[PDB]
């Protein structure tokens, strides 16, 4: 549509991995690092009047740099399109992981929900929230870590909690608490806490807020489930009370690291030399350059080579 001539000048698209209202996302490679990448693609007229909206969440996501997070590479805007370039998880989805493993061992779901933890508190502590927490929101990278995905713009209900359900007003980071205890249920027994064939009764089975509970769940486990799946949001415990919690210290023997990982500016050397060798730059002209943090071309460079090299690989544009 020529909405298309900017962005192929920069990366390869590959095959369509999403498809929804206002937004379609694909795989792609950027070409000067030959880095996968997903690029999420919006339609400016589709959006219309709700465009603000998504330049705000745009924004936030911006500064939502941590670990455990999908990171934001690039943002290009055209005459009809937003195109959002963003970290490829290849290992596929935590739903994927649990099915295939049936349920997981309370310890191997500590060491996935410690993650999840570190990455929601992050989110919190930013005065934002994910409102829509779910195993298939959680992508595995090449190394078996999670990366939360999708926080607004697009888009279950099993994960939901009760006040916002009840299409009630209600805190985000409240609603967060509640659906990281379904996840933390369906971890650990491979299946949901509350189902049903039909919206009205599951609504019903959420807001009375009874489930079984297995026979092979620890003591601990079942009580930090009772503290997160309290149907009254206000009774459910806070993301700090959370980070220190006993169950989740268990064999660790220190809180989660929920602090972004993540040098605020402090640029990586060996990426600003790469780079000042591919533009012909001084050193302190190319870092001036970076700094700006367009999130243009160069900004997607930047993070690519960082995260090649934060992943051990080397720290090189291909060339020729
Ligand atoms: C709104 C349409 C839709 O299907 N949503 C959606 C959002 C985000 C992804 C996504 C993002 C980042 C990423 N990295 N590796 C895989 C992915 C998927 C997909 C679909």
């Amino acid at each position: 549509m020529k909405d298309y001539d900017e962005l192929l000048k920069y990366y390869e698209l590959h095959e369509t991995i999403g498809t929804g209202g206002f937004a379609k996302v694909k795989l792609a490679c950027h070409i000067l690092t030959g880095e996968m990448v997903a690029i999420k693609i919006m339609d400016k007229n589709t959006l219309g009047s709700d465009l603000p909206r998504i330049k705000t969440e745009i924004e936030a996501l911006k500064n939502l740099r941590h670990q455990h997070i999908c990171q934001l590479y690039h943002v290009l805007e055209t005459a009809n399109k937003i195109f959002m370039v963003l970290e490829y998880c290849p290992g596929g989805e935590l739903f994927d992981y649990i099915i295939s493993q049936d349920r997981l061992s309370e310890e191997e779901t500590r060491v996935v929900f410690r993650q999840i933890v570190s990455a929601v508190a992050y989110v919190h502590s930013q005065g934002y929230a994910h409102r829509d927490l779910k195993p298939e929101n959680l992508l595995f990278d090449e190394y078996h870590k999670l990366k939360l995905i999708d926080f607004g713009l697009c888009a279950s209900l099993a994960y939901a909690a009760p006040e916002l359900i009840q299409g009630k007003s209600y805190l985000g980071s409240e609603a967060d608490v509640w659906s990281m205890g379904i996840l933390l249920y369906v971890l650990m027994c491979g299946f949901l806490p509350f189902d049903d064939d039909n919206v009205m009764a599951l609504y019903k089975k959420i807001m009375r807020g009874k489930y079984d509970v297995p026979k092979w769940l620890s003591p601990s486990s079942i009580l930090l489930l009772q503290q997160m799946l309290q149907v009254d949001p206000k009774k459910r415990i806070s993301m700090k009370n959370l980070l220190n919690h006993p169950w989740i210290m268990q064999d660790y023997n220190y809180p989660v690291e929920w602090q972004s990982k993540n040098p605020f500016i402090h640029l990586d050397d060996d990426c600003v030399t790469e780079l000042s060798v591919h533009h012909r730059n001084n050193r302190q002209t190319m870092e001036d350059l970076i700094s700006l943090w367009q999130y243009d071309h160069l900004t997607a460079t930047y993070l690519l080579l960082l995260a090649k090299k934060a992943r051990g690989k080397p720290v090189r544009l291909r060339l020729s």
